[PDB]
C-alpha cells in the first residue's frame, strides 16, 4: 500500500493580522481611527508514515515556550503568545500515536523559527533535514545572543547541547526523494533564509503539498497573491508562491498552508484520524 | 566652477507611518485596539548647476495629482493624499529660479513612482535618466491599466504621449560621471525595481548623497537600520542602505533622505539660497 498523513494539532498563536497579511489594515485621512485586529492562527506538524520510513514535517513550539521561565523572550510572549492547550505539543501528540521521537526516521524542518523548530531538541537520533542557510542563520542568532527575531536562542541552545543527526540541504539542491511519493522541495530564500516544502502523494486522493510559512494562508495564496508581513526576502517569497502554485496545480495536490485557521478546521486531527 | 545645489520644496504627503517605518505600530493581546498614526512627509527634488550641465534629481508629484480629474487614482487620493501648498510643484520651483524644463540638461529619476517622476512630461528635450528595469516596470503597469501600485498610470500615459530623450541605465552599470563632482550611482533593485542615487561634491563642504526612497528617513537609516513598509525587494533594499552608508561615510558626504521631515526642515531651500 502507500502513504499515511497525520495532522498534529500543536495549538494556536494570537497575533496582529498585519503580520500574516501585510497592510490588511492601515489608517488614512478618510478613516483615521481604524485599528488592526488579533487573529488566532493554527500551529501544526505532519507525520507521514511512508513505505519505508516515518517522516515528520515541522515540530511546533517548545512545550515550555510560555511563562516566566519560558523559552520565548518576555516581549515575544506579550506580542504574539502561544495560546494552545496542554495537549497540543509535539511529544504528547507523538506519545498519543504510540511514538517516541526516536521512532521518526527523519524530521524535515520547513525552517528554524519559533513555532516550527520548537521540538528539535527531542530528537537525538532522527535525521534532521534543514536548509544549510537556515541552520547558519539560526546558529548565528544563538551565538550572538540576539533575541530580536523569530529564532529562539534558548531553543537553539538545547538543539546544540548534544550532537544530532543534522543533514543540511545545499542551497543549490532542488529536490530530494525521501520515500516513494514523498519529495522534499527546496524553496530556498523567502519568508526566511531557507524554506523547505514536502510533497506527499496519497492513494484515496492525489495528496498534499506542505508549504509551512512559504504561504501562511489562502488569502496570501490568492489569486491575487498577497504578501505576508515580516518577510526576509520578498522576491524569493513571491517566486516561491508562484512555484508552489505551478507545482501543486500540475499535480492536483492540495496546498496545506502554514497558519490558515479555516483550512486547519476541516482537516482531521491525529487523535481522531489520518489521511490515506 | 564649483557645483551649486538647490533644494526644491515640492510639498508633503499624509500617510500611515507603518508604510514609512514597517510595523511601527501593531496590536497585541494587552493592546488589542491601538491605531497607527498619520505623519506628514516632505516631497523634494534637487537642482545641481555645474559649469557645463544643469542636473535635476527627481521631479515631485504631478501638479494636478489631486482632484476629481486628478492624475492619482481615487484610492491613493483618499489613502495617502498630497497636501502640499500651491507653489510646491516642480514647474513653479524652476520658474522661481528663472529656469524652464528646457534649461535642464539631464533629469535623473531616482525611480518612477508617483511623487518622484510626476513631472517627467514637462521634459521634451532633457535627457531622462532612469534605471532600465524601473522603466520596464512602470510601462507594464500603464500597459495593463493597473492602478494598484505607486506607479501612476495617467502620468505614464503623458510621458509616453510624445517621444522623449530616455537614457536608460543598464542593470549592470555601477556608476556614471555626469559632471565633475556629480556621480550617478546605480543602487539597483530595492525599494522599487531600479533605484538611482546621486553623489554631489561641493567646495565649502564635502557635499551630499541624494538617495530618495532607497532610505526614506533617518529612522530607517539608523543604526539600527529599520525597514520601510511596501518594499519591492527587501534584500536589495537592505544591501543598498549598507552601501549608502559605506559610500557616504567614506567620503564624508551627508545623506539626504527621501522623506525625512526633520532633516528637510534643516535644509536651506531654493527660495532662500543654495549650497556651494
Ligand atoms: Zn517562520
Ligand atoms: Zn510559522
Ligand atoms: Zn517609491
Ligand atoms: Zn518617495
Amino acid at each position: 500500500m502507500g502513504n499515511k498523513l497525520f495532522v498534529l494539532d500543536l495549538g494556536e498563536i494570537r497575533v496582529d493580522e498585519n503580520f500574516i497579511i501585510a497592510n490588511s489594515t492601515f489608517v488614512t485621512p478618510q478613516k483615521p481611527t481604524v485599528s488592526s485586529r488579533l487573529i488566532d492562527i493554527p500551529v501544526s506538524a505532519y507525520l507521514i508514515q511512508c513505505t519505508d520510513a516515518t517522516v515528520l514535517y515541522d515540530t511546533g513550539c517548545h512545550p515550555e515556550c510560555m511563562g516566566t521561565n519560558g523559552r520565548w523572550p518576555a516581549q515575544s510572549q506579550l506580542n504574539a503568545p502561544y495560546i494552545g492547550a496542554s495537549e497540543c505539543n509535539l511529544p504528547e501528540r507523538l506519545r498519543q500515536l504510540g511514538l517516541s521521537p526516536d521512532d521518526i526516521s527523519t524530521v524535515v524542518l520547513s525552517h528554524l523559527h519559533n513555532d516550527h523548530a520548537g521540538c528539535v531538541e527531542y530528537f537525538g537520533k532522527s535525521r534532521l533535514i534543514a536548509h544549510e542557510d537556515e541552520f547558519a542563520t539560526a546558529v548565528r542568532y544563538f551565538a550572538t545572543g540576539d533575541h530580536s527575531s523569530p529564532y529562539i536562542v534558548k531553543d537553539i541552545e538545547a538543539w546544540l547541547a548534544t550532537p544530532r543527526n543534522w543533514d543540511l540541504v545545499g542551497r543549490d539542491e532542488r529536490e530530494r526523494e525521501l520515500a516513494p511519493g514523498v519529495n522534499l522541495l527546496n524553496f530556498g530564500t523567502g519568508h526566511a533564509s531557507g524554506m523547505l516544502g514536502l510533497a506527499v502523494r496519497l492513494e484515496k486522493q492525489p495528496g498534499f503539498l506542505l508549504v509551512s510559512d512559504a504561504c501562511y494562508t489562502a488569502t496570501n495564496y490568492g489569486p491575487p497573491a498577497r504578501r505576508a508581513g515580516v518577510l526576509h526576502d520578498t522576491i524569493g517569497y513571491d517566486r516561491t508562491v508562484s512555484h508552489i502554485r505551478q507545482y501543486a496545480e500540475s499535480r492536483s495536490l492540495t496546498v496545506l498552508f502554514g497558519h490558515d485557521r479555516e483550512q486547519f478546521a476541516s482537516l482531521i486531527k491525529s487523535t481522531d484520524g489520518f489521511y490515506e
